[PDB]
């Protein structure tokens, strides 16, 4: 017998309770993307961007629902700037539905973003996955014109 | 004595199995109806016939 340990103690003790709290992040932060990919997966030229926005309010109600334990994560703060990344789809989101998309509107602004696209099924997914926060300037310029 | 008509309730229980059957028959349409009521609301994106 001698003296234990007690800072392995503690380490156990910190790693289950940040284990935990992880792994409800997990949970939150697997139902946002769920949600969120299949939203974006769909074109999304035939959605007003209001049916859209709800969805935000709804992850800003989930973003809002766990306590500030993770709230001081930077899982939070990355989701909240996808938060504000959501708010950019709200701007696209015009671009899309906008009578301004034209099969030379789609080739221009598809040489734009060098990306390839098949016009049957406009994945929405994708169209975010080309980050409209990462490539703000081409595509607004493709939006001017 | 009260000699009642006992074919006033097996009518009333009849009614009433009649009914559930309906319930179940109205689950499903309602089930069928809400399937119909999300195509109605697709205002239409990629659908393919």
């Amino acid at each position: 017998d001698t003296g234990l340990l007690s800072g392995s103690e503690e380490r156990v003790q910190v790693a289950l309770e940040e284990l935990q709290d992880l792994k409800g992040v997990w949970s939150e932060l697997s139902k946002v993307w769920e949600q969120i990919d299949q939203m974006k997966e769909q074109p999304w030229v035939s959605v007003q961007p209001r049916k859209l926005r709800q969805n935000l309010d709804a992850l800003l109600n989930q973003l809002k629902s766990f306590p500030a334990r993770l709230r001081q994560y930077a899982s939070y703060e990355f989701v909240q700037r996808l938060l504000k990344g959501y708010m950019k789809i709200n701007m696209l989101v015009i671009e899309l539905k906008s009578e301004a998309l034209k099969d030379r509107h789609w080739k221009q602004l598809m040489k734009r973003l060098h990306v390839n696209w098949v016009v049957s099924e406009l994945t929405l997914g994708q169209i975010w996955d080309v980050d409209l926060q990462k490539n703000e300037a081409i595509v607004k310029d493709v939006l001017l014109v």
